[PDB]
This record gives C-alpha cells, sequence and structure tokens, in this order.
C-alpha cells in the first residue's frame, strides 16, 4: 500500500480534491488516503499553519495531494501553508506542466521552488540599491539531475532557458546541466529566454523538459498559460528527496466556494502526475479526461455550464469505460 | 535646416535607408542629409568601426539615421559599429515599437541600453558564482524621466513592469520611477512580468508606455514581436542628452542583400520616429505606409512577392497623395 | 568526574601538553583524560586526520586539551587537524590571552574562527576582483553573547573594536553587541581599529574583553603579542556550544621536537582556562606560574636555558607549596 | 618660478604653515606663494569650504602647502575642506613619514585616500548586512605605479601589505604590484598585516615603501605613529596626475591656537616633501631638523618648553648655518 497524506486546503481545495480522490479510486485499490487539516483556523488554534504531529505523518507518507490555501495578506505570525510545506518538506523542484487537452500534447517547465537554488541579498542604502545572487554546484546538480531523470522518464530532452549572456550564475547553472544530462546520456538545448519567449507562444509543445532558475523560469511558467484555456486545468508537483506533493496551479478562489463551477481538470491532473511518480498508471486518468473534453460539458472557466460533479463523474465514467476494454487498455 | 547623419551600414541596411531617406524627403525639404561609412572595413583602415572626425560631425548633427551593422563572430579589436555608437553618444535609452499595421495601435517599449541604468559584476571560484547588481538613483530619475516625457507626448501613461518581489533594484526603480511621474502628472501602472507577459500576448495594444529594466525589459521587447508579421516592420529609436540614433530592429541580414526583397518598412518608420524627435510630420510616414498595405503588396517576409522598390515607392505614392488633398491632410 | 579529552599532536605538542596534564593532575583529582591520535599519519591511515570513532567520543567528553599539528603544505586530500575540530565541533569562538607574567595583567581578544560570523564570496573575473561579506543578526548575537558572558565571569566590560567607519557588517555587528551587553548590564566601549592599535602598543592591560571580527581582531591578537616575551607563554580557548577546545598559539614546531627545550607555559596557561571552564581552581595555576617566574630560570625562547622539564617541575613545586598553606590558599 | 598655492586653514594651522613657509624660503628663491581661504567662514559666504575660482587658481599651480581644517560635526551642506581638494585636485595616492628625528630613518606609508581604489556598497535590511567590495585593473595600477616610483626614486623597495589570504581584491591588488614592480625592477615583499604589525612596532625602520590599501594600510599608518613622539612632527603627502598637496598629519587643535605652542615640525617637514616633489632641496630641511633636535628645546607636545617660534627659528638658524658651509653642504 502507499499512503498519501491528502491536504485538501480552502475554498474550492476541498472542491477540487474530493474529485481527484474519487479518480485515482476509480483507477487503483493501491493507494489509501490520510486527510490533515492546515491554514488560518489551524494557525488561530495552534500558532502554525499545520500541525507538528501532522506534519510528522506527512514527512513518512509516499506522496500528498494538495488542494488550495488562503492566505491573508497580513495576519502577523502566520506564514503560508504551501510555503510552509516546500519548506518542512525540503521540496526543492516544481514541475508545472500545461496540457493540450484535445492532443495530450504539454509544455513541461521546471524551476526551483525559493530559496531552492539562489541565496544572497537585497538592500537600499538611499541614491542605491544592491543585488547579490549566490548559487552553488551542489545546489545546480540537484536540480539538473532532476530535471534530467525527469527528461529520461519521458524520453525526452532538455531546453535550458536562461540569460547567461548578462548573468554569470545563469552561465554556471548551464555548465552544469550540460555536466549532468552529458552523464546520463539526455540532450541539452539551450536558448535567451527573450527570444525563447516567442517560440514558448507560437510552438509550445515540442521543448522537452524546460529548465530555467525562477527568476527567468516563473517567467516562462505563466506565459505557457496563454495555451491553456484556463489556469484551472493546470497541475503541478514539487518534489523533494524521497516526497513530492502534488497540487493544482490553481488558487482557493474563496469566492467561487460552494457554488459547484470549481474546474476539477487541474487537481485531477495533479493526481495523475501523483500516480506516476508512485509508479502507478496516471496515464489513465489522462487518456480518460481528453475522452471526456471530446464532447462532454465543461465548467464555466472554460465556456461550458456543467458543474464540477458533471466533469467528476465524465471523467469516472471514461476510466471505467477503459477499464472494462481489456484489449484497448491493457496492463502496464 | 535640421542635419540628420545617415549611417547605411552593411547588407539589407543602405537598402532600406535608401528607402527611409527618400520617404523623408517626400514628407519634408526641411531635413537635409550627410552619409557616414562604419563596420568592418572601417576598421581594418583605421582599427575603429567608424572615424573618429565622422564621430565628431556626428555629435554635431540633430538625429542619426541607422541601417544596419554586420558583426563578426571573433575579428580581433572589432566593436560592434551600434555598441560603439550607442557609447559614443551616450544614448541610454531604446526605445522599440511593434506597429498594429493596420489599425495605427502600437506596443511601445523603453529599455536601458547596455550599461545604461545597472552596473556590477559576475564571477566563477568554482564549486560557486556571484552575480552583483546595482542602481543609483541618479541613473533611475534618467530613464523615468525619458519614459515620463514619452508618455506625456502620448497622451499616455506608464505600466512599469518588473520583479520587485524578488529583486531590490527593481523594487528601488519602480519607486523612482512612481516619484518621477507623480511630479509630471503621469499616471504609473506596474506589474510582475510573469503576469504581465500573459497581458502582453492576450492583449497587447492596451499598455502606454511600457518600462522595464532591460533584464526583463528586453524579453518584453522580443516577447511584443509576436504581434508583427515580420521582424521586418518594426522600428526603434535610441535616445541620449540632445541627439537620437534611429534604427530599425532587424538586421544586416547578409544572404538576402542584393536580392530586392529587403522589408524597407522598419527603416521607414525609424524615419517617422526621427520626424516626430525634430517635430516634424512623421504622422504622415505611419498614415502613407498604412494606407499602403490595406491592398499593397508585401515582401516576402510578410508572404507577398513585392520588391523594396514596389512598397518604397507605394508608400511615397500614398505620402503625395495625402499632400496633395488640402482638405484632409491640413497642418500641423 | 570531569572527561577531558587529549590530543597531543606532533612536535613539541606531546612535550607541552605533558606538562600540562601533569600540572593539572597537581591541582584537581576531578578530572581525568582520555588520548586521541590525530595529524597526517592517522590520515595516511584512514583518509581523515582523525578518527569518527574517536571524534565521537571527543564530542561527549566536558573540554578538549589539544597540543599543535603539523600540516603540510599540500598533502592532497589533508585538512589541518584543529581546522577540523573547530569545524566538527561547532568551536565559533576563540578566546586569546597574552598574560604579563610579572603581575598577572592580561589582553584578553575574543574573534570568531573561520566562518565563524561572516559568509560570503572572493572573485576575479579579469581586469575586476569582487568580495561580498555578509553578517546576520544570529551570527552577530551568538559571538556577542559569548564575549558578554566571558566579561561578566571576569567583572569586566567590552571594547568592541571595528571599522565601522568603512564596513556596514561593522556596523551593524557593534548595534547587536551594543543590545546584548546592554540586556546583561555589562559596559560596552567601542574603537576604530586604526587608532585603537596605538592605545594596544601603549596602554595593553586595561581593555577588558577585546571583541572583534576576525579581519580586524586577528590583527590585534597578533599584534597584542608584542607584550609576551615569546609566544611559547600564549595560551586560547576554542567555545562552541556546550564544549570548548584549549591549545597554547604555537606550533608544532618540529625542529625543536625532542631537544627538550620547548616552552610549556602556553600549554599550561591553557590548562588553565581549562579548569576555569569547568568551575575548578585555574587561578592556582596562574599564580604558580607567576611564582615560578619570579626567580626561576626559564627555557631558551624566554633568554633562559632550562630544560622544559625544569619549569613543569618548578611549577609543580609551587602549587604543591600553594595547597600545603591551607592559611594563604583557601577554598573557592 | 614654481607657483605653490598656501592654504593654511585653521586653529593652528596658520601658525605651524607660516613656519613651514619661512623655512621654504630660507632655503630657495626658486619658489612663490599664492595664499587661498578656505573652511567653515568661506562655506558661510559662498556655499562651498573653497570658491570655485581659488580652486581654478589652484589647479594650475605646481604643488600645495596646507595646514589644517576644522570640521564641524554637522553643519548642513558643509564639506571637509580638505576632503573637497582630495576630491576636487584628484589626489588619489596618500604618503605618510614617521620620521626618527635623532638619525634621519624613516618609515614610509602609501595608502589611496577615499575612493581612490576600491568602490562598491554597504546595507543592512535587518536581520542581516552585507558589503560588497570592487577593484579594478585600472585603480591597482595607478597606485601601484605611484608606489613603484616612489620606491625607485628612494633607491628602495616596496613592501606590500594585505589580508590576501582572506580578500581576493587584496589578492588581485597584490598580482598587479608584483607585475608593475617587475617591470620597473623594483623589489616587492609582501606581508599579511596581522604578522606585520608585530615587525612594524619591533623593527619599524627597514620596510622601504609601505603599500597597503586603505582599510589594512591606515591600520599601519596610524601604529606607525608609535614611533614618533608626537603627532606635531609627522608630514603627508597627497598625489594626483601633475599636482599634490602637502600637509600635517595633525590637525586644527583650536584648543590651542593663539597659545604660541603648536608643533610646526610636521608643516615644515610636509615643506620638505613639496621641495623633493619640485627637484628642491629637501634634504636641506631635513638634516636642519635633525640638527636643531639634538640639542634644541622642543614644543610642549615633545616635552619641552619652546614656543613655535623658537622651533622656527632654530630651524632657520641651521638652514643658514648649512647654507654658509660651503665645503660641507654642496650642490644638488
Ligand atoms: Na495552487
Ligand atoms: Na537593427
Ligand atoms: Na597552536
Ligand atoms: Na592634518
Amino acid at each position: 500500500m502507499y499512503r498519501v497524506a491528502v491536504i485538501p486546503g480552502d475554498g474550492i481545495g476541498p472542491e477540487v480534491i474530493d474529485g481527484a480522490v474519487r479518480v485515482l479510486k476509480a483507477v487503483t485499490g493501491r493507494v489509501r488516503f490520510e486527510y490533515y487539516e492546515g491554514g488560518v483556523d489551524v494557525f488561530q488554534e495552534c500558532g502554525s499553519p499545520i500541525r507538528e504531529e501532522d506534519l510528522e505523518e506527512i514527512r513518512r507518507s509516499d506522496a500528498v495531494l494538495f488542494g488550495a490555501t488562503t492566505t491573508p495578506f497580513d495576519l502577523p505570525g502566520y506564514r503560508s501553508l504551501i510555503l510552509t510545506l516546500r519548506k518542512e518538506l525540503g521540496l526543492y523542484a516544481n514541475l508545472r506542466i500545461i496540457p493540450d487537452l484535445r492532443t495530450g500534447r504539454e509544455i513541461v517547465i521546471v524551476r526551483e521552488n525559493s530559496e531552492g537554488l539562489y541565496f544572497g541579498i537585497g538592500a537600499v542604502v538611499n541614491g542605491r540599491a544592491v543585488d547579490v545572487r549566490l548559487i552553488t554546484r551542489e545546489g545546480a546538480e540537484r536540480i539538473a539531475r532532476f530535471a534530467v531523470e525527469q527528461a529520461k522518464a519521458r524520453g525526452s530532452f532538455i531546453t535550458f532557458v536562461h540569460k547567461a549572456n548578462v548573468l554569470t550564475g545563469d552561465k554556471f547553472f548551464r555548465r552544469i546541466v550540460r555536466e549532468v544530462a552529458g552523464e546520463e546520456g539526455v540532450e541539452v538545448r539551450d536558448a535567451i529566454i527573450d527570444s525563447f519567449t516567442i517560440k514558448l507562444v507560437r510552438n509550445p509543445w515540442e521543448h522537452g523538459v524546460i529548465l530555467s532558475e525562477n527568476l527567468f523560469g516563473d517567467i516562462l511558467s505563466d506565459l505557457a498559460t496563454v495555451h491553456a484555456g484556463s489556469i484551472g486545468i493546470v497541475p503541478s508537483g514539487n518534489y523533494g528527496d524521497g516526497i513530492a506533493l502534488f497540487e493544482p496551479v490553481h488558487g482557493s478562489a474563496p469566492d467561487i466556494a460552494g457554488k459547484g463551477i470549481a474546474n476539477p481538470i487541474g487537481a485531477i491532473l495533479s493526481g495523475a502526475m501523483l500516480l506516476d511518480y508512485l509508479g502507478l498508471d496516471g496515464s489513465l486518468i489522462r487518456a480518460a479526461v481528453r475522452g471526456y473534453v471530446v464532447n462532454g460539458e465543461l465548467t464555466p472557466d472554460m465556456g461550458g455550464r456543467a458543474r464540477t460533479e458533471d466533469v467528476v463523474r465524465g471523467i469516472i465514467g471514461e476510466i471505467e469505460d477503459l477499464l472494462s476494454m481489456d484489449e484497448v487498455w491493457r496492463d502496464e
């Protein structure tokens, strides 16, 4: 049995996570789930967004499935639940996928999470400001090895996007990426971000595993969303040494919570990434989504008038149908 | 008389600049032109891409019209002609325009030229790399005042795009921009580059004067070109204290030089920026271009089979036609 | 029983440490000693200057008494034994004492050990070099609290020596020292190093606990030795959280090893610091040294022709004599 | 005729400068003097410590003789007169001499003046502070060439004192000093400041031309004064491209102004440096001072009860006596 920690969060988080968990249960009985509370209410009651004993159980889980959390502008002493989990679980890498639901093409963008690669300081001393940024071989290797394993797993290659023409840290990172990839027999292409943005708009689907330090990579990960009809479809993973946390890119959207119209696709595809991470059949979820959207009604963020449940049921129906066609969907 | 220094350059530079100069002569007799050589051939013969006595005459001119220059990968001692001119003439600001030729809408992107705003160092000391970047109030004010005057002139506003969330230099620059704009009664909007990229793809034409330090602004200035059918239409200006140099964004394209198919629109619209800069009727050039492209055949980079001359003549024809319609195109 | 780990080292280290241990045994039976090997010979046989199992026993000891170690110019893979121990035991503070043996006056100089306070990088990128240095509140507080406890223990005060006029890190450190001292009711004087050097030459004995970051403090700790007849008298301590290592400032002096002329005073006074650290009667050692030097013959580094043993015996004789005078040397 | 600009300053400045000028007039008629006002009174009357028209005349002079200036703790808008002159005249190098008046031995210490070599920033962003320091080849060469010419002129060598073991800027500077010296056939010794301080106390007179960046070199230049009976004897020069300003190290000492007890030796020896700088007979001044102090009464800062005038007259008497002994003091 794999043990998955479930952290629904706030607002639409619980709604979409219910859909994702129901989908996972429809594909495999090899996972069981334990649920945990986190957010402002937990902070009020214990001084931290998540309880220390819940964190300990989470650390020992095989994967985490996370919904979304509402973080107030200024609640003294409070720190974002997702930022806490990334820090406490050592989740140094973030992998975002923009899927083309019609075809199964994707844009894969790997960056470090906050403080996962660079450090240093910024300050004013009026009349002048300074920023210093430092990167090490050890930090560069760690994220390079991750992206390299991800490319290997996909039968793919790396597109390393950067500003090595201006920033020596980027030149350094590029060299390390090329070294690590070379060891593993994985092709590396590289590009200056400025011109690469044109390619990401015009030819998005053919860049393999995009890797960029987050100063530039977070630009790419947002720019790539122009190819999604809604942010509500977009999944992501947060990866560390021996554990990963999967979450939709969308937020807690408190203003539509309880309206039954949250897009569950992002959370459901995040579950598909979770299954892949555990060596299970994430592809069945993707094929089921693609099947559903051919003629299936979608939620209002995608221009349809489905309820969340209509989409969750319709996806589960596709999964069922595939699982029943023993000749068409064979094991492994 | 205004005195304009003309520096045709190499490859297609002379071809497109001939078109631009012919266009300028069609709108005004208040400018006369002096021509200057520059590039590799001048370097071979005198050790610098441009002669020191030619530079002196150029410094005293009212504006510079520049074509394009071929810069070899490694010619020991050689330094790019356009980089030399930016440096020697103190051209600290670059303003790029992506025009919508059907309508007259535009995307205006202001960044500093190389070393126009930030300084500091980058280095490796293996196992670690560092970058330090420094900005001052004086440098920030200078480019802010430029963008603010540009917004005032356009009856517009500034969209300041940045990474102030990560880089203190950007926070500092933002504050200075807001101060200078506030003094001049010019509205400032600001945006983090990551999300702004989505707006620049989806709603490009309604951002006023975009200002961004070049580390991010050069991303924007390339990304904005997705809205141009060809780079060959795109003009730019390089501005300093008391002189400016106008040039197409396109390069010297030596492989099509002499084929009579270079797009002259970028150079011609750069001439239109030059006329605006001198207080002359640049708008007549723009209206003439827009008129020509309604039904006019375009060069092969825009999917037509016109020669450069067909487009140059057709534009001049429009200018003539407008200048003859005394009721439709009145003075000032 | 207190448990002291003894690491004699090389050259004269074993010779002087024998004297120190014999002295400690003459004052107290409340300490027992365990001996450990370390240096090049241990490296040859196990790839590290000290065995990992010996380190583990050392970590659990109450104090460490260290002689001196010979570190070759370049022995690939080798790292100094004393540098290893400082690192592995987290010994962030170094306290050097220059004693006036005639009187019992002292110069006390506290600095951080390597990387105990500042970090950052230095690099060339030819034509330019850069150094970046970073200090944090947490690191500044830690060494400040140490020096403050040391001043309290001595019934003294802190002289904080710096270059706050030039380096912001020093200004920052000074402010933290003043805050911590203020909390504990300990007086802080401060001085720019440049002028302070004159006072340290002319009036050395009246500065209390001198505290300076090592960039300047290591200058002071060497300059202060002009008041010692020989480096061979000078003790020191290396302090961490819950353990400390005491060692003479002198080195392994392999060229006089076996000649029976090494000055044992530095090691013996380092033992006296060790006893103070454990709450035992270090003062008895100091009084015994002072008594011996009144008329006692000293080793050749101090202009006498005593052997090491003559001095060790003569000191132990003084200790014995004091311990026998129950009216003159009373408990506590 | 050489033209020397005289800037007496405040307090004891006028008193000691009168002595120096009288001494110069006693050795040569090849100099004439023009006097200029500067300080707080000039600031009150014109918004700058020195008048712009006086600065212009000063720039064209062959040398400057400067007394001392009183700089208030906080007079809004005011900037130190000597700091202004160093800046405005481009006086990048400072050479301090500690003389042994009994013998004619000296300690020569060369450092850059403020911002003469290093730049960069220091800042807090609370919880952390940073300092960045940058040096260039061009700045390093400039001061290296100065110290190298000074060593050549003295028939001497350079002792380069530094912290190259910790600071890469120092390592860089050391390499440049070694290169420049090597070209000119001048020996370079180098030393880490920490240990060098011991040598400067114990063996001060045998280090040739000491060169150190001011972060460390200003330590040395103060520490070296332990070998002077009073700061009042110590001269200095401030050197730039084509002009130099000579001044005593002592200050304006307003509390003894008008008491007739200011030591004129520092100013007089600064005049001797001025004459050397112009190719004139500074040595005659030094020999005359040394002669006077053999049995001559000195001012109260040196433990005598002479008035300033007694010392000025006694020195001039020695100069006269030497100039009359045509066999003992021959030309050149
Ligand atoms: Na999210
Ligand atoms: Na161009
Ligand atoms: Na030692
Ligand atoms: Na002075």
